[PDB]
């Protein structure tokens, strides 16, 4: 029965995946192999090829992002092999400094082993692999109010933030076997960091803002035919706007717009004077500018939206259906300055895919 | 049949409007003669008490409007009394009057004659009520582009625009029996436009921008339980990125970021330095500020979606459910930093509403 969706998952993934690859030959025996490993083990092991290809896919079925243009250029590392908590902790890091590479930042996906019964062989606490703590108390808020929750589980394992606003929180996560996950402090020399600073505005650096380089989700489920790799943590480059005007202006995060008007010399008195858009594209541009300054990769809302209209067009020119989710779509600054904002999307879910799955804490 | 779903929205619309206006022991006995005037007319007939409050229900079930807190203030004017082009024209030109009311605008709605047979009784061919006409023709573009085919229509009705890049559209409609529309010239005594200059930036009114006080959508159909009134002219007044952001702003319309970019002084070269988005909002601050400027009523997007969960809160406080379309609601800049982007909408269409209806010309 759950043999069955898993049979029926993988024919309907494996046809496609070798269509695409060329090798639509092949998948008869193929299929023949995997039906009667199903049958005798309860699972199947993709090839390489189909694990690189599906992780690939999967990305490009993800409706919300608008960086899929690359997508067959994903950089797949293969770690099905890992048994330890060691091994996990040093793929972990791994995966940080290959993506990274000095600023010029590969997309890049590690792959553990996938769930069996449904049972996790590696479980990870982190939302993303780079990220900073956040602390409430009395009133009190510090860092990121984001991670507060992770925050508090972490410091019930015997960790202790330090209690900037910037705080890196350790590397987190569980082995099948163990009641509670272990966490490692992350090396400061994998970590680049990018202070903020403005192209024009010299006392915008007296906010002491800054952000960390490689966005590194880690707590998705990658899906590819019927196989649930529950721990596949990933990374692009960032989007400007996703720092400058979410992680650093909303007001259940940084919420620094204020200050921003403050730096850059004007009014927060009247709604009318626009002051927080204005705040925000000089902190967008801010983004941008140190970024760039700095050789860390990042792409701007304007760019990123050519490059996926350019997606929409090469999927269009293969016969493949496009999908997407136009309220994720489009950028939180200037929206209608996009072709995206004009035009409608398909948000039907298309497997391989990335999907949510439950937090292990909270 | 169509006696029959008449007969099941007006059950509805007056059990619910009665409710509504305290006045619910008085439903059986006005059903019981809505029923047999259904059955001898085909038809029946609003009271005016019925009529003003569908049309104020039907604002407030306007899924894509920002502007609902004040659905219950919507002036009502009943012109269910007109027969002839004459009455027309001077109830359209009585509406633009009442409605501008010197610059302090009032949210009002004209109904005329509803369909009999789904027979229109007056057929509206303008889209606003005051609008710019636009022409294309040999790679040269003059006006607002979305008003190029009215336009190409009304000059085959014998009507000639200047070919200034604001030329105001006579109002143009028809009457039952009639095989074509007339046109009348509006007054232009009649139509308050305002001048675009910026705060600060003296050189901005070198682009010579205007647009006018008052947006009167006079192409919607107003359905009130079971009646269709195709001509209900209404107007509220503007959100301020409705002109700077879009009819100013979008490419397919007058196109002129790169204008402003120029006059703001900044280069308009690399789309990390975010210059559209900073021209959006320097656009945008003038916009407010020349309509302030002139008393003409205008609101800024902050301070329509602060309106907008009041009116959340007061539908929550009344009992009823919120319908709402999140990608209209959302404003075309910093819709972040409203709390609008931040939460879902239920789409449903309730009625009574207004509704898109196929335009007479093209
Ligand atoms: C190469 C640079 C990349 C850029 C610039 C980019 C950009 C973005 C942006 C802006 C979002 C929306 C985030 C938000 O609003 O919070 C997003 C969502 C997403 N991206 Fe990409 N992305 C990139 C690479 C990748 C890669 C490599 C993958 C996976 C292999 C991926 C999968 C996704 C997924 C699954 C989401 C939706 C997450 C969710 O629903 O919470 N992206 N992307
Ligand atoms: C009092 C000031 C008002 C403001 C500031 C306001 C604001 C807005 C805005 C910004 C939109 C979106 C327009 C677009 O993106 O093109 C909108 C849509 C709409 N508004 Fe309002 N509005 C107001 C009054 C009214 C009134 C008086 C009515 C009717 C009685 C109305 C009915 C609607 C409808 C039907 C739509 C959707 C139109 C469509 O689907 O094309 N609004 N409003
Ligand atoms: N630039 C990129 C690349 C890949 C991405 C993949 C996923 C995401 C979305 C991450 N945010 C999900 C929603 C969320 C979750 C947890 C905390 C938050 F503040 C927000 C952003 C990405 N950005
Ligand atoms: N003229 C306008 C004004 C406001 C607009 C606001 C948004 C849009 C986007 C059109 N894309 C719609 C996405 C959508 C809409 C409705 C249901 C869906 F599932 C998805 C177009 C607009 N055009
Ligand atoms: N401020 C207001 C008040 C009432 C409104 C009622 C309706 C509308 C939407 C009008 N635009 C509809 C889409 C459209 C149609 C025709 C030409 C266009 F450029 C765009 C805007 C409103 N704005
Ligand atoms: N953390 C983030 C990042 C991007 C976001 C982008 C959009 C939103 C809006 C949530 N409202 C969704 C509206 C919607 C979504 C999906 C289907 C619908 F019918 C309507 C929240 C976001 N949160
Ligand atoms: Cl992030
Ligand atoms: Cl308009």
């Amino acid at each position: 029965e759950e043999k069955e969706i898993l049979w029926n998952e993988a024919k309907a993934f494996i046809a496609a995946c070798y269509q695409e690859l060329g090798k639509a030959a092949e998948v008869k025996d193929r299929l023949a192999d995997i039906k009667s490993e199903i049958d005798l083990t309860g699972s199947y092991v993709h090839t390489k090829e189909e694990l690189e290809h599906g992780a690939k896919m999967a990305w490009r079925n993800s409706n919300r992002c608008i960086g899929r243009l690359f997508w067959n250029s994903l950089n797949v590392i293969d770690r099905r092999d890992v048994r330890t908590k060691e091994e996990v902790r040093d793929a972990l890091f791994h995966h940080i400094e290959t993506a990274t590479n000095n600023g010029k930042i590969r997309p890049t996906i590690t792959i553990f082993p996938p769930e069996e019964k449904g049972e996790k062989q590696v479980e990870i606490w982190n939302h993303q692999l780079i990220r900073y703590a956040g602390y409430e108390s009395d009133g009190e808020r510090i860092g990121d109010p984001a991670s507060c929750s992770l925050t508090a589980a972490c410091e019930e394992l015997g960790w202790r933030g330090e209690r900037t606003d910037f705080d890196l929180l350790p590397l987190i996560f569980r082995m099948k076997g163990d009641e509670q996950p272990v966490w490692y402090e992350l090396p400061r020399s994998l970590v680049i960091e990018v202070p903020i600073t403005h192209p024009d505005i010299e006392a915008f650096s007296d906010l002491e803002l800054k952000w960390y380089g490689v966005p590194i989700i880690s707590d998705m489920k990658l899906e590819v035919g019927g196989i649930h790799y529950n721990a596949a943590p990933f990374n692009g480059w960032y989007m400007g706007t996703e720092i400058g005007a979410r992680n650093l202006a909303d007001e259940k995060r940084y919420d620094k717009l204020k200050k921003v008007a403050s730096v850059i010399g004007i009014a927060a008195d009247y709604n009318t004077d626009l002051w927080k858009d204005q705040a925000l594209v000089e902190l967008n541009k801010a983004v941008l500018h140190s970024y760039k300054k700095q050789g860390v990769s990042i792409v701007d809302h304007h760019t990123a939206a050519s490059q996926f209209k350019r997606f929409e067009e090469q999927a269009e020119e293969a016969g493949r259906k496009l999908t997407g989710d136009w309220t994720w779509l489009i950028p939180p600054i200037s929206p209608a300055a996009t072709h995206i904002f004009h035009r409608s999307y398909d948000n039907s879910i298309v497997k391989p895919n990335y999907f949510y799955q439950d937090k292990p804490y909270e």
